[PDB]
């Protein structure tokens, strides 16, 4: 069975696997350690970007506003923000970089503009997500230390919230459509969830990778002839310098989507 397949996958992987799939056709779900906390890592960027979109619903000027990119803003990873040192980037462009290239500088600007990590948590709360919690900026929010509650959430919680953001009540139509466009254009997840699904399926996702070989991916999937599916696959390991295993996420995705 699916459950027996996942536990077997987990057992041979050498880590801890968290899975949460919601079939919007009938709201049925497939859960594996879905109520356990995991470090979100860069998948938390979706909540930061969405927080800015919610504000833009009340300020038609926000998204095009500018922020200047200094050389001191560059952190451990910023492939897009680097191309703009001494120049500027609009909040929209920062949202794009943070999500489609997982630019860490871009994420920080968004957090800064919102007023800090605590504000992102409040936004999550306003959405009915009582699990999510952002405590730090990039890149320290990626330490993913076992048992550390900072910057974590559960698979089910993130699945429920990702659903509300992309297919439900969370955002106004234009903003919601913008978030979806950003997710579909992601360039960092070909070896993760996407790798475990039929080539024709349309997918929008946000990956994450941190210490303890933490490998994550949350996505919205549009089959050719069925209602959408929302999937969260989190994976983490016992040793601080373990390698990431994007292939485990692909395997989990194939296991749970069998039949759609």
């Amino acid at each position: 069975s699916v459950q027996q397949q996942l536990e077997a996958l987990e057992k041979s992987s050498g880590g801890r696997l968290g899975v949460a799939l919601i079939n919007t056709a009938d709201n049925s779900q497939i859960l594996y350690r879905a109520d356990e906390r995991f470090a979100m890592c860069s998948t938390s960027k979706v909540m930061a970007a969405a927080a800015v979109l919610k504000q833009s619903e009340s300020d038609k000027h926000l998204l095009n506003q500018r922020v200047e990119i200094k050389k001191s803003d560059l952190v451990n990873y910023n492939p897009i923000a680097e191309k703009h040192v001494n120049g500027t980037m609009t909040l929209a462009e920062l949202g794009a970089a943070a999500l489609q290239y997982s630019d860490n500088t871009a994420m920080n600007k968004l957090i800064a503009h919102l007023g800090g990590p605590d504000k992102v948590t409040a936004f999550a709360r306003s959405l009915g997500d009582e699990t999510f919690r952002l405590d730090r900026t990039a890149p320290t929010l990626n330490t993913a230390i076992p048992g550390d509650p900072r910057d974590t959430t559960t698979p089910l919680a993130m699945a429920q919230t990702l659903k509300n953001l992309t297919l439900g009540k969370a955002l106004a139509e234009t903003q919601r459509a913008q978030l979806v466009t950003w997710l579909k254009g992601n360039t960092t997840g070909s070896a993760s969830i996407r790798a475990g699904l039929p080539k024709s399926w349309v997918v929008g996702d946000k990956t994450g990778s941190g210490d303890y070989g933490t490998t994550n991916d949350i996505a919205v999937i549009w089959p050719e002839n069925h209602a959408p599916l929302v999937l969260v696959t989190y994976f983490t390991q016992p040793e601080q310098k373990a390698e990431r295993r994007r292939d485990i996420l692909a395997a989990a995705a194939k296991i749970v989507t069998h039949g759609f």
